[PDB]
């Protein structure tokens, strides 16, 4: 029932969070970043809402911001939910070709745009998309904002408790975690989908639940 919010972390950095009952976990809260590169302006996930994006989007445009693409790190609603009316907008969507396929699989609209890399600029040396493996989902990635040292963990930052399993591949996630604390180890902030934002500890904390919840 809470109303969508904007915070400001940085300059250029802000964590939009929006809010949505899922049956069983109750009322999940989700943080997203929207990114400022001079006045274009990056959605990194969307809100759980077509209502929820639009009031974000529409409130940095009105201060003068250009809303030039959105990525979701991962398939699941949480950062897929208003790709559609982004779509409908001929706002430019993107999400990795795994991502795309799987909300194909589950017939969900897919993001206008695919790439398949594993690291790359999405803005060069501003916005780094990174996949570390499989975890919470097999197609989860990250982003970096090497100025600021904040990183984007999404769903695979689990400092306190893996969360849904039922797209999770537990055998792999600590792999993963380990190949993420090696390669983000310097970052200063760590967002993630469901906690509080952190320090670099938070992928420790992660590994550790990774490994936790594989031994069951
Ligand atoms: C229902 C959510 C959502 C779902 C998912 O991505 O699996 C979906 C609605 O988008 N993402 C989710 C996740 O585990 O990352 C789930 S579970 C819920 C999220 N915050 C809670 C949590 O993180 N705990 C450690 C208890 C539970
Ligand atoms: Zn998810
Ligand atoms: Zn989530």
């Amino acid at each position: 029932l809470p109303d969508l919010k904007i915070e400001k972390l940085e300059e250029g950095v802000f964590v939009h969070t929006s809010f949505e009952e899922v049956n069983g976990w109750g009322v999940v809260t989700k943080h997203g970043l929207v990114v400022l590169v001079n006045t274009d302006a990056y959605l990194i996930d969307t809100p759980f809402t077509a209502t929820d994006t639009e009031k974000l989007v529409n409130w940095f445009v009105e201060r003068g911001y250009e809303i030039k693409g959105t990525i979701s790190s991962h398939f699941h609603s949480d950062s897929t939910g208003g790709i559609e009316w982004l779509n409908s907008q001929s706002i430019p969507t993107y999400a990795s070709e795994l991502t795309n396929e799987l909300l194909k699989k589950s017939g969900k609209v897919q993001a206008k745009y695919s790439f398949s890399e594993v690291s790359y600029w999405l803005v060069k040396n501003k916005i780094e998309v990174f996949y570390p493996g499989p975890g919470h989902t097999q197609d989860n990635l990250v982003v970096w904002l090497p100025e600021s040292k904040i990183l984007f963990g999404g769903c695979f930052i689990k400092p306190h408790g893996l969360g849904n399993l039922g797209d999770a591949n537990l055998e792999a996630w600590p792999k993963s975690a380990k190949i993420l604390m090696s390669k983000y180890g310097k970052a200063k902030l760590v967002v993630s989908s469901h906690s509080e934002k952190g320090d670099a500890s938070l992928m420790k904390r992660t590994w550790e639940q990774a490994l936790k919840g594989l031994k069951e």
